[PDB]
């Protein structure tokens, strides 16, 4: 198809530019397609890129917009008084402002279809909403138009919503474009997606990204996989991984390293009102928070999440149970059988159920999947799906089998529902991932288990020792193993709080000497130090320079390889802002290699300060380039719940960064 018009190298500043003639005597037929490529890194806090409207006195309320938000939010509002109708959509976070110091150019297609009687938007290649109304309202039919505006709406004589930036090419069609036609307008993405709507996790959502360098030159990634919505455990949430092996620029079609069945797979469109996206997933089983590490002796890959049986997250954990029973030094994971109301069994060797209370083994086993055998005969539960068809989240079985699993709702025997720690690991680097295995209790047999800091483990550069970071209420609780993941001990290092999310990352300034970098509830990043391979732990100290907010967000934080300004380099990853989740930063610091202080020299700025910036991952790429993956919006935010593939990656070189 071809363009009933089409212009371009618009400036808009704070100017409109009127197209009326060029335009509006162009415009016919019900269905109408829009596709738009701009700029703005120093947008207005509300301005319209694109009207249509009634500029007569007496209907201001008369025109369709497309608008934007300095918060990086896209919209569209299709107004009519005579039929009264008002449709705004929009979308938070669905734009980049700047990459390399360079504002980027933005796709946007929208598309408003008569026939299917619906509002679509893209930006950057990903649909952000698709809305049906039962009333549609095209938007040329709108009552009186007579105006054609770039860069404001203009009502009743004047520039409303006047827009700060440029648009260097717009393009309108009488027709409603096909999804299969919008995918071939080519983009210029700053970005790239590793874990998308619609891949092979059938997740909608993502969150909680990892990265690291494994040694073979492969980049891994790990994250979680979130079917319910955004919203952290509870929920239903597996852990996915993908890899690369050129530096980057291409991604391996996920796979899961820790996946639950009690639910099937589903690709959901949480509902965004506040009436209902609050609605969470309550009778799954789920993971969250991964970490990953590569253990140089063994070269295993090495993956730690959260596990959660079903319907529990962090707020419903029971607190002062581990989940295990400690018999003369051992651990057995206790069970409770349907019709109990205490706890009367244990895991013991070899899987053998054994009922505490008689003191015999049954006729009951659990397998290495942690499943339910009943004299070797596999047990089922049937799975439940998710849908809102009747107005309300509703959860419900699917009519089909799955292994029973001690971890499910439906299990004939049944976990304490507290939070637990296992372990994957991968012998050919991310191609496949063993059946995962939980972690024995560290913090004794009357006290639930620590929370893993998602991110990466730490491989001690010279020896066999591994540390995954791990917290708890007033400590963080590091989890150490000299034998490739074998066998674990805990070091603890109190923190001055209580009950926080003390989400941290290590570096390892040289070697046996650990900083590790972690969330507060001050507003400020703090960091405790390790002069013995993390046997002990200094004091807490705090960063000037950067800001968080009073709840924090994740830290993310590497050693990077190459001398900066002739300076061993550390490199954080964090948004930089008291107010929220935004302002994205890769911060560079260097070593004082004198008494190992660090002067914060270079701060990058991801995108605006106002665009959003959450939990994150860095890894130093092969090539010396940087590898970031993020959650680019406010994952705080309650205006921000279950938008998709907003978790992106981008590649960075130090260059850039100072
Ligand atoms: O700060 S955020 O709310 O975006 C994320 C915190 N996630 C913490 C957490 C970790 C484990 C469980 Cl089971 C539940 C919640």
């Amino acid at each position: 198809i071809s363009p009933i018009f089409q212009g371009g190298s618009y400036q808009l500043n704070n100017k409109s530019i009127d197209i009326s003639s060029l335009l509006l005597d162009k415009l016919s037929g019900e269905s109408q397609t829009v596709v738009m490529k701009f700029k703005a890194d120093k947008p207005n806090s509300l301005q319209a890129l694109f009207g249509l409207s009634n500029s007569k006195a007496g209907f201001k309320n008369n025109y369709f917009s497309i608008f934007m938000r300095d918060s990086g939010e896209i919209g569209v509002e299709i107004r009519d008084a005579q039929k009264g109708i008002n449709y705004l959509f929009s979308r938070p976070a669905s734009l980049w402002g700047k990459h390399k110091g360079q504002a980027v150019e933005n796709t946007l297609v929208f598309v408003s279809d008569s026939k299917d009687k619906t509002y679509t938007m893209y930006v950057n290649g990903i649909e952000v909403f698709s809305e049906t109304v039962d009333t549609f309202l095209p938007i040329s039919n709108i009552n009186g138009i007579d105006k054609a505006t770039l860069g404001a709406v203009n009502r009743e004589g004047k520039e409303h919503y006047l827009a700060k930036g440029s648009i260097d090419e717009i393009s309108l069609f009488n027709k409603a474009i096909s999804d299969q036609e919008v995918s071939t307008i080519p983009l210029s993405n700053p970005f790239q997606l590793i874990f998308q709507s619609g891949d092979s996790t059938q997740a909608n959502y993502f969150r909680i990204p990892t990265l690291y360098t494994l040694s073979s030159g492969r980049v891994l990634s790990s994250i979680d996989a979130r079917y319910g919505g955004t919203h952290d455990s509870k929920s239903k949430i597996n852990i996915a991984t993908s890899y690369s092996d050129d530096n980057g620029k291409t991604w391996s079609e996920p796979i899961f390293a820790m996946k639950f069945n009690d639910y099937e797979e589903q690709l959901v469109y949480w509902p965004r009102d506040n009436k209902l996206k609050n609605s969470q997933i309550s009778g799954s089983a789920s993971f969250i928070d991964s970490s990953i590490v590569e253990d140089k002796k063994s070269g295993k890959t090495i993956l730690l999440a959260d596990v959660m049986p079903a319907g529990i997250g962090n707020n419903n954990a029971n607190k002062a149970d581990s989940g295990f029973k400690e018999i003369n030094g051992h651990y057995y994971l206790k069970l409770k059988k349907n019709g109990d109301n205490d706890f009367r069994y244990t895991v013991r060797e070899n899987g053998v159920v054994y009922n505490e209370t008689t003191n015999k083994p049954t006729n009951y086993t659990i397998n290495d999947k942690y499943e339910v055998l009943e004299g070797g005969k596999s047990l089922t539960v049937e799975q439940y799906s998710v849908d809102f068809d009747s107005g309300s989240l509703r959860e419900r079985h699917n009519g089909k089998q799955v292994p029973m699993n001690v971890f499910y709702k439906d299990s004939l025997f049944k976990v304490t529902p507290t939070n637990y720690i296992a372990m994957t690991t991968s012998q050919n680097r991310g191609e496949s991932w063993e059946q995962f295995k939980l972690l024995p209790p560290f913090l004794g047999e009357k006290h639930n288990g620590t929370y893993l800091c998602p991110g990466q483990g730490l491989a001690l550069k010279s020896s066999n020792r591994l540390i995954f970071a791990t917290y708890t209420s007033g400590e963080l609780t590091y989890l150490i193993s000299d034998d490739s993941g074998q066998t674990w001990k805990k070091s603890s290092a109190s923190i001055p709080f209580k009950n926080a999310t003390a989400e941290a990352q290590m570096v390892e300034l040289r070697d046996g000497v650990i900083r590790t970098f972690f969330r507060t509830t001050t507003g400020k990043i703090a960091y405790m130090t390790s002069r013995d391979s993390g046997e002990t732990w200094s004091k807490v100290s705090y960063i000037d320079g950067i800001q968080q907010t009073s709840y924090g967000t994740q830290v993310s934080a590497i050693k990077y390889s190459q001398l900066i300004d002739g300076k061993e380099a550390v490199i954080l990853s964090t948004p930089n802002s008291r107010s929220g989740r935004k302002g994205g930063q890769l911060v560079v610091g260097l070593v004082n290699k004198e008494d190992d202080s660090i002067d914060w020299k270079y701060h990058y700025d991801i995108d605006l300060p106002s665009y959003g910036y959450a939990y994150s991952a860095i890894t130093e790429l092969p090539n010396h380039h940087i590898g970031v993956l993020f959650e680019k919006y406010d994952s705080w935010s309650r205006n921000e719940l279950h938008l998709s593939n907003v978790v992106q990656y981008i590649d960075l070189e130090i260059n850039d960064l100072t």
